C-alpha cells in the first residue's frame, strides 16, 4: 500500500539520475509518498533541487502537474536542461525566463493557456508578475528553491497556496483566524497539491510556517493536539449517588465509560431505574447512538477498549482505564473538546477512582504527556464548568 509506492519511487530515481537516493532524500520521498507538504532544511549540497527535479518528474508519470520555481535565471535554466535530457519525450515541459527566445516564450505562453503542460520551471519574478494567471492553476506539485527570496512578498506567498488548490477565501480565513491568535482548522474535504520549500536558514519570521501548517498537509508537529480544552475532575469513590448528582446538573451530552460490559450493564439499570434518558453501546449501537447524536437520549453509556464535539461535552470513567492505558484516556477525554465552527469548545472529563496509585500514576503521566492536570472534586467549580461547555458551544452555533 505505501511500502510499495515509496519503493517504485526509490526504483525510479535510481534508475533515472543514475545513483542512490541520500539519506535526506530518503526520509523526503516517503513523505511525498504520504501526500506530505515540508519545509526541506539541510545544508547545501545534500540533494534539495534535485530531489525537486526528480519528484516532478515521477509524478508526471502519474499525469500529474507540477511547477518549480527558482531564485534565479541561471537555475531556470540549468533545471530546464536537466529535465529535457532526464525525461521521456512524452513528457511536456516549459520554461520561463526574461532573457528567453521570443519563440520559446510564446511555446511556454501558449502551453500554460492550453494546460497542456506536465512540469513548468520559472522565476520568483514570474511568480510576482503572473499572480492573476498563475492563482486559476491547480497544481499536484509545487516546489520553491529558495523561500526567503519569495517570501517577500506576502502576495507571493498567497500565489504559492492558491497554485496547489487553495481558494483565496479560504487564506482570507486562516489568515484572519491566526490575526485573532486562534486556531485554524483546514476543510478535511479540500484535497490541495504538495508544497515544499527550501530554507537556507530555517529562517525565523512566525507567520509563514502558522499559514503553511495550517493551511497545508504538513509534516506533525506535536503529540498531543493543541486543540484540547479540558478540565479533568476525579472522584476518588465510585458512589452512583455521587454519579447523580454529576448527571443532575451535566444533564445532556454525556459518555460514560465503564471498564467492563458487566459494569456498564449494571450502571445503566441503576440510571434507568432512576429514570434517567439514557442509553447502551452494545445491545443495540446504531440505534441508541442515533437517538444520543439527535437529542433523544442525554447519556450514552459504553465500554473502555472500544458521536460528535456537538454532542459530547461530558465524559465519565468508571474507573480509569486499566494501565493505567494513558492513550486511551487521552483520546476518550479529547471526545469533549473540538473545535467546532472556528470555535475551541470546552469539555469536561470525570474519573470516579478509588484507587490512590493507580490514579497517582495516570494523573503524572497524563502530565508528562499532555501536560495537563487532574484536580480533586473539592478544586472543582461545577458552576464555572457547565458555563464553559455550554457558552463555548453556544459561540461554535453561530457560525
Ligand atoms: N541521490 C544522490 N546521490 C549522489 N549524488 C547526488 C544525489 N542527488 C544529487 N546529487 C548530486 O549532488 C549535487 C548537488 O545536489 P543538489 O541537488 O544541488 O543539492 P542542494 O539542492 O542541497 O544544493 C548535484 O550536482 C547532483 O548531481
Ligand atoms: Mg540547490
Amino acid at each position: 500500500e505505501f511500502w510499495n509506492e515509496y519503493e517504485d519511487f526509490r526504483s525510479f530515481f535510481k534508475k533515472k539520475f543514475g545513483k542512490d537516493l541520500t539519506g535526506y532524500q530518503r526520509l523526503w520521498a516517503k513523505r511525498i509518498v504520504q501526500g506530505k507538504s515540508f519545509t526541506m532544511v539541510a545544508p547545501t549540497g545534500v540533494g534539495k533541487t534535485t530531489f525537486g527535479m526528480m519528484t516532478a518528474l515521477w509524478l508526471a508519470r502519474k499525469g500529474k502537474k507540477s511547477a518549480l520555481v527558482f531564485p534565479t535565471v541561471t537555475l531556470v535554466k540549468q533545471t530546464l536542461e536537466r529535465l529535457q535530457k532526464l525525461a521521456d519525450e512524452k513528457v511536456k515541459i516549459f520554461g520561463f525566463y526574461s532573457s528567453m527566445k521570443k519563440e520559446e516564450k510564446e511555446k511556454f505562453e501558449k502551453s500554460f493557456e492550453e494546460d497542456d503542460y506536465h512540469i513548468l520551471v520559472f522565476s520568483t519574478q514570474f511568480v510576482s508578475k503572473n499572480r492573476e494567471k498563475l492563482s486559476q492553476k491547480r497544481f499536484d506539485f509545487v516546489f520553491v528553491d529558495d523561500v526567503d527570496a519569495v517570501l517577500k512578498a506576502s502576495r507571493n506567498i498567497d500565489t504559492l497556496l492558491m497554485m496547489v488548490g487553495i481558494p483565496e477565501e479560504i487564506i482570507r480565513k486562516a489568515f484572519s483566524t491566526i490575526k485573532q491568535g486562534k486556531i485554524y482548522e483546514r476543510p478535511k474535504n479540500l484535497k490541495p497539491g504538495i508544497l515544499v520549500v527550501s530554507s537556507a536558514t530555517a529562517k525565523p519570521r512566525g507567520i509563514r510556517p502558522l499559514l503553511f501548517r495550517d493551511l497545508l498537509n504538513f509534516t506533525v508537529g506535536r503529540l498531543v493536539s493543541v486543540a484540547r480544552n479540558i478540565t479533568h475532575v476525579r472522584i476518588s469513590s465510585r458512589s452512583k449517588e455521587k454519579l447523580v448528582e454529576l448527571l443532575e446538573i451535566f444533564r445532556d451530552g454525556i459518555l460514560i465509560f465503564a471498564q467492563t460490559e458487566e459494569e456498564g450493564k449494571e450502571l445503566y439499570e441503576y440510571l434507568k431505574r432512576f429514570k434517567f434518558n439514557v442509553g447502551e453501546t452494545w445491545s443495540e449501537f446504531e440505534k441508541n447512538f442515533e437517538d444520543f447524536k439527535v437529542g433523544k437520549i442525554n447519556i450514552l453509556i459504553g465500554v473502555q477498549a472500544y458521536d460528535l464535539p456537538e454532542r459530547i461535552k461530558y465524559v465519565i470513567f468508571w474507573g480509569t482505564p486499566s494501565g493505567p492505558d494513558v492513550y486511551t484516556y487521552i483520546q476518550a477525554s479529547g471526545r469533549s473538546s473540538r473545535i467546532l465552527n472556528g470555535v475551541l469548545v470546552k469539555g469536561v472529563s470525570v474519573i470516579f477512582e478509588e484507587d490512590e496509585e493507580i490514579f497517582e500514576s495516570l494523573k503524572t503521566r497524563l502530565l508528562l504527556i499532555a501536560e495537563e492536570e487532574i484536580i480533586e472534586e473539592a478544586e472543582a467549580n461545577w458552576k464555572e464548568l457547565v458555563h464553559e461547555v455550554e457558552e463555548s458551544r453556544r459561540r461554535s452555533e453561530r457560525e
